[PDB]
């Protein structure tokens, strides 16, 4: 028994967090092999980052102008490259920590685990999902910047996040492992902010499912509903669209504890129509939807990495 | 920005986690240098359990009773001793990741990060508190027991927990590490239940103070209150008593934000009264008490907003 958030164990990653510094900037890097993976933004000077011309900038950085730090240990830099907004720096020496890895790009909805570093060390882990409008609620400070994202298969780390910046509502933005951002964001210090948020309909339901196995059904009625009018109610909720994907994934839950997809999707509806009345679900005041079907089902199984 | 639930990174304890056999069962165990830690009802069978006498079952047992694998290894036990509820095996090998660590007891409201393990493999982290009742609302399945809570504070790895149990309301019951259980149980299948629980309210006050230095004032009012005051309605909610300790522990938060602790106390009061009505503290609809003043200046900045 018992529902918590949990994230992935970090010690695959934690083996990775190096220091990069370039001048003045100080942020964290993934060391992968021979390779550092930092946020471009490192050779950029608070000057530089209003309007910054990147292939300009580096251009006219060499190899000693990077300082890589690998806990006690200083990393020699021997070649340069960009792709995207993701600054490879080729190092002398091949991390003997590195894991079986994949770079993935995750999709909105999809959840990961976040290992929060300052100076190359990591201070903290915690569990959270990529949001419909392409930021996270993340919670990092100045020095977080290169701190990464990442789930595990079997004994496979996939990299889906590096941390860029933050936004001026304290959310968090930033890029797959191959520079592409999360959304319309730019690596720049100009006038930017998140698109207005849903909620990702998917996970709540996945989230009542989990109640139900651990014993709170007070909000399982008799009633079931068709697709189109569970998602005519939930549009007007600020709610993401369920689509037959969706109902698909949830399949094995539903065959778990007996209550079909749109029977569970009824009970949302009235949780949506009337509110919780005092009541709680998993010890929560709100429907929290920042555990996918998946993530349920491997809490309430016991998954091993 | 930004305030999450979050754990310590869990490598430098992944790197202890064993699978421990006697006979039919299967628990974890934390391997130290040359002892592995493990609860002492890995002796037991379902029968012992009502009323087992362990010091008869193990004078019963040899080391080659007892199997431990590490990874793929298997280790061989050369010694075997029980402190409390703890079994300690010695073993041939002493582990080469083994960290900088201690053993500290910990009081009800402190918190921890748990490693949740799963035939000595870490399947997932998670950070809880230690509950006034002395239970902790963790997340845990059969086969879980043996997984360990800590703190890395600075570079030592703090064992503050070991698994043991699940009681009949679904939360959970474990020991210190020297095999001293926390609260009035004892490793017996026995009708034991957990006392009411309270909310900690030097957490919740800490969290309020979070919430302030994150920019979030709707809550503050213009009144302040008594010690005494405070407590004879804190009581009327469930709260624990709040003492001259409490007060004193959360001093360097009110003189970041300056807010005098009383006056904190005074709109915790109002927040108890009133409810939220539709409004979130720090994306919350309940009064959070897992974070203690210390979670609190450790993952907030040192500027308020
Ligand atoms: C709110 N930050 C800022 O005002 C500053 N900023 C710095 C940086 C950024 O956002 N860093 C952070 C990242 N995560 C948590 C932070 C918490 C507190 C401060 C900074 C944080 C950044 C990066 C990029 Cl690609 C584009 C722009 C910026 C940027 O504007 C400082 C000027
Ligand atoms: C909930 N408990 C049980 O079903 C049973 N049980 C077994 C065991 C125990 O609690 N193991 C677990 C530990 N953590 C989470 C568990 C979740 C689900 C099942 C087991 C779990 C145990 C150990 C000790 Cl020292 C004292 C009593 C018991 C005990 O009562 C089987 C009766
Ligand atoms: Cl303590």
């Amino acid at each position: 028994s018992g529902f918590r958030k949990m994230a992935f164990p970090s010690g695959k990653v934690e083996g990775c967090m190096v220091q990069v510094t370039c001048g003045t900037t100080t942020l964290n890097g993934l060391w992968l092999d021979d390779v550092v993976y930092c946020p471009r933004h490192v050779i950029c000077t608070s000057e530089d980052m209003l309007n910054p011309n990147y292939e300009d900038l580096l251009i006219r950085k060499s190899n000693h102008n990077f300082l890589v730090q690998a806990g006690n240990v200083q990393l020699r830099v021997i070649g340069h490259s960009m792709q995207n907004c993701v600054l490879k720096l080729k190092v002398d020496t091949a991390n003997p920590k590195t894991p079986k890895y994949k770079f993935v790009r995750i999709q909105p909805g999809q959840t990961f685990s976040v290992l929060a570093c300052y100076n190359g060390s990591p201070s903290g882990v915690y569990q959270c999902a990529m949001r419909p409008n392409f930021t996270i609620k993340g919670s990092f400070l100045n020095g977080s910047c290169g701190s990464v994202g990442f789930n595990i298969d079997y004994d496979c780390v996939s990299f889906c996040y590096m941390h860029h910046m933050e936004l001026p509502t304290g959310v968090h933005a930033g890029t797959d492992l191959e520079g592409n951002f999360y959304g319309p964001f730019v690596d720049r210090q100009t006038a930017q902010a998140a698109g207005t948020d849903t909620t990702i309909t998917v996970n709540v339901l996945a989230w009542l499912y989990a109640a139900v196995i651990n014993g709170d059904r007070w909000f399982l009625n008799r009633f079931t509903t068709t697709l189109n009018d569970f998602n005519l109610v939930a549009m007007k909720y600020n709610y993401e669209p369920l689509t037959q994907d969706h109902v698909d994934i949830l399949g094995p839950l539903s065959a778990q504890t007996g209550i079909a997809v749109l029977d569970m999707c009824a009970s949302l509806k009235e949780l949506l129509q009337n509110g919780m009345n005092g009541r709680t679900i998993l010890g929560s005041a709100l429907l929290e939807d920042e555990f996918t079907p998946f993530d349920v089902v491997r809490q309430c199984s016991g998954v091993t990495f």
